């Protein structure tokens, strides 16, 4: 069983998890970014981000095909680039199947699978495959999802998870 310290640091930077996709791929990511930047945070939001003062790890499992990783890890290397304190690295669906499954507990692996982890590698909590206002607006909130409307909540559910960890 690898550790989680030897999964982070085998699992790639954002860039270049990005850099291996398919064109299209990079350019979903590339626009569901620029929306992000265009947009903007919501003040709270940023307030939040800003009060991070001590290193957390998010450990991913992603896929460059798959949408659920193309928005919701643009989100998330955004929250990285204006908090350093903040790092991801992501290793394949497949690793997590075999490495991670038994481990958490879980039926199979949906993507992105975020596993939140504190400076010391103690797993603080997970984000999986959707932010949780997404998972509660279900099907026909999946539209503006997919359209990116949903992006800061997926920012807001990792930092939930750094916030409620005392
Ligand atoms: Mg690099």
């Amino acid at each position: 069983m690898a550790s989680y310290a030897e999964l982070f640091d085998i699992g790639e930077d954002f860039a270049a998890f990005v850099g291996h996709g398919l064109a299209t791929e990079q350019g979903a990511v590339a626009r569901f970014r620029q929306k992000l930047e265009s947009n903007g945070l919501p003040s709270a939001l940023t307030e939040r981000l800003q009060r991070i003062e001590r290193r957390y790890r998010l450990l991913v499992a992603g896929e460059m095909w798959c949408p659920d990783c193309q928005i919701n890890l643009a989100a998330l290397d955004f929250a990285q680039r204006l908090q350093p304190n903040i790092e991801l690295a992501i290793i394949s669906k497949g690793r997590a199947e075999d490495d991670l499954r038994q481990r958490l507990a879980l039926e199979r692996i949906a993507i992105p699978l975020v596993l939140v982890l504190d400076e010391e590698f103690n797993l603080l909590g997970r984000f999986v495959e959707r932010p949780q206002a997404v998972l509660d607006g279900g099907p026909q909130a999946l539209a503006a999802y997919k359209a990116g409307d949903y992006l800061e909540h997926a920012i807001g559910d990792v930092l939930a998870i750094i916030e409620g960890a005392a």
